[PDB]
């Protein structure tokens, strides 16, 4: 049975692991702490179609420029993958500060980051709405790029070993199953490089494209992290001393 600690949630902050793994992951910029004025804008629960003062706006705009003009935004933990419905494009791709703020303001995941991030934590009581010391919310802009959704994987690590991984998306893809051994090797090679991550149990998402593995995200080993094709019952009970990871792909 699994517990979530305050430090586990802190370790999965984008700013925490991006410094560790900068060379393994798509380029990004981090604005930390988040401008109090952006933070105020984001807490607005209005459903209809106040604003961050342009000091803050220009800061965001600079980041987009440095990253090539097209980005995917997130706060400390969650990508606003749920807010695809605020976009005309049906994309996370943002090219202006306005696109960024709209997408983030419209997301439940982002909302979850702001009000519920330390909710499940054993060793930290936030019922009074408080947060750990030296913690700050941050705004992350990652370089955008066209990703083949079906060659992204979610990868489960227990006691520093790869126990399982599955296809991250939910649409069948012929190609994966004829090449699965190639994918396992690249994934298990990348984990080797993650040996600086501080906790022995964690979940990492990986994008694999033309025989190259990219670290995309890191999340706690805890059922708040979506198990996708695996359940947390089986993940908890999997023996970590095994040789072959379990692998699951989407059915035809």
């Amino acid at each position: 049975t699994l517990i979530l600690t305050k430090n586990q949630v802190l370790h999965c902050q984008f700013s925490s692991w991006y410094s560790l793994f900068r060379k393994l992951t798509p380029k990004a910029k981090v604005i930390k702490p988040i401008p109090a004025t952006v933070l105020k804008y984001l807490h607005e629960d209005s459903i209809y179609v106040y604003y961050p003062e342009r000091e803050a706006i220009q800061l965001i705009e600079k980041a987009i420029k440095e990253l090539g003009g097209a980005v995917v935004p997130k706060l400390n933990w969650s990508t606003p993958k749920d807010a695809l419905w605020i976009t005309t494009t049906g994309s996370l791709k943002c090219t202006t500060a306005e696109e960024v703020l709209l997408l983030l303001k419209s997301s439940d995941f982002v909302a979850h980051d702001l009000n519920h991030a330390f909710d499940d934590c054993k060793d930290f009581d936030n019922a009074d709405g408080s947060v750990p010391k030296d913690f700050s919310f941050e705004l992350v802009l990652k370089e955008w790029f066209p990703m083949h959704a079906s060659t992204e994987f979610r990868c489960f690590v227990k006691s520093k070993r790869l126990i399982a991984f599955c296809q991250r998306d939910d649409n069948y893809y012929e190609f994966l199953k004829e090449n699965i051994d190639c994918y396992e090797k690249l994934i298990s090679d990348l984990l080797k490089k993650l040996d600086t991550f501080p906790d022995p149990d964690f979940v990492f998402d990986v994008y694999i494209h033309k025989d190259r593995a990219w670290l995309i995200d890191i999340n706690p080993f805890y059922p708040r992290t979506d198990g996708l094709l695996f359940s947390w019952s089986e993940l908890e009970s999997m023996n970590s001393e095994n040789m072959k990871p379990e692998i699951r792909l989407i059915p035809k």
